[PDB]
């Protein structure tokens, strides 16, 4: 019943694309985004996802590009539609500053494992969207941000005028 | 800063967990769970291991479902629900008593539902996304007279055919 298609990315080594099964009917849908047994095994030895976060964002909002050298993330969209972007920011990688983009919605329920040393970002195409992500990292008690349109990455976003700040959304 | 926890004053074992949120006109950012803050509430090193979502249309009811082993952590991450917890431990002094919570983005209560409790929710908004975690069997009718839950409707969608 509860199953995962787990595929390594075709272009960015370390990135996994995880698609769950869903029970769908006219009342709605039921699905499992994560189990420890199926998904924590993808992390390095003895690391586990320990944090669950949600970002509810309006139409045309961008979040990112954010990352660091320690935090692994697991990300999807549980309401509406996003364009989810992962950027390889490991300077020694053969795919350094290359990216992969995923259009995630209820009919394309990809869940992206974003490794340490990758930038993370998403853009909301629907009226609003709820972003869901899990976090895993060593060391609890104690980092890079790239501009959404950084020319060196050259991300093909579905807009040229996204909302980046509170002051931007007053205009719309 | 990421912050959270109150024990229910009617059902022993039930916790009501409210996170803080950063809010602005673009929307909301918040943490529903950390292992350190929330897994400590479970017995004997048990941990939440499962994450599930239920997207349901307006007027749908789910429940009342439970068992004697599964602990749950439940909230609503889009829209609005009425979340209900029912003590179904036969030896409990509050057996078949319930507690109800109206959960939406301005009232982001996250309910820890212990083993031996029935779980249910009803969707008041156009649609809702229910989020719950599981750590690890009975089903009661939504309108069971012995429980007597004050639901905000008398004609909920209970099956596909009801649509
Ligand atoms: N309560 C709570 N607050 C949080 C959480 N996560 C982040 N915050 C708080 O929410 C505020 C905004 O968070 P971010 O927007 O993630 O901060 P940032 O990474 O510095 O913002 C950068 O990216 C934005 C686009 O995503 C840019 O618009 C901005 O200029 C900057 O480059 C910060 O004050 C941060 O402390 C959480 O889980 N819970
Ligand atoms: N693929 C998948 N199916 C599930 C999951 N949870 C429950 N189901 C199935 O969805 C169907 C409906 O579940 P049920 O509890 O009977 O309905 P409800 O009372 O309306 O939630 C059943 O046939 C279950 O086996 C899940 O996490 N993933």
């Amino acid at each position: 019943a509860i199953e995962f298609n787990i595929q390594e990315s075709k272009i960015l080594k370390g990135v996994y694309i995880i698609t769950p099964n869903k029970f769908r009917d006219l009342r709605g849908e039921i699905w499992t985004a994560f189990t420890s047994k199926a998904v924590d095994k993808l992390l390095p030895n003895g690391l586990k996802f320990i944090h669950d976060k949600f970002i509810h964002s309006k139409h045309n909002v961008i979040r990112g590009i954010h990352g660091d050298v320690k935090t692994y993330k697991l990300a999807t969209c549980v309401y509406g539609e996003i364009h989810q972007v992962v950027v390889d920011c490991r300077k020694d990688s053969p795919t350094y500053l290359k990216y992969e983009k995923f259009i995630i919605n209820q009919d394309n329920q990809q869940i992206i494992l974003v490794p340490a040393g990758f930038g993370n970002a998403h853009y909301v195409t629907s009226e609003s969207a709820v972003y869901y992500y899990k976090c895993a990292y060593k060391g609890d008690y104690v980092q890079f941000t790239y501009a959404w349109n950084d020319e060196r990455i050259g991300i093909d976003w579905p807009t040229n005028s996204p909302i980046l700040s509170e002051r931007d959304i007053l205009a719309t």
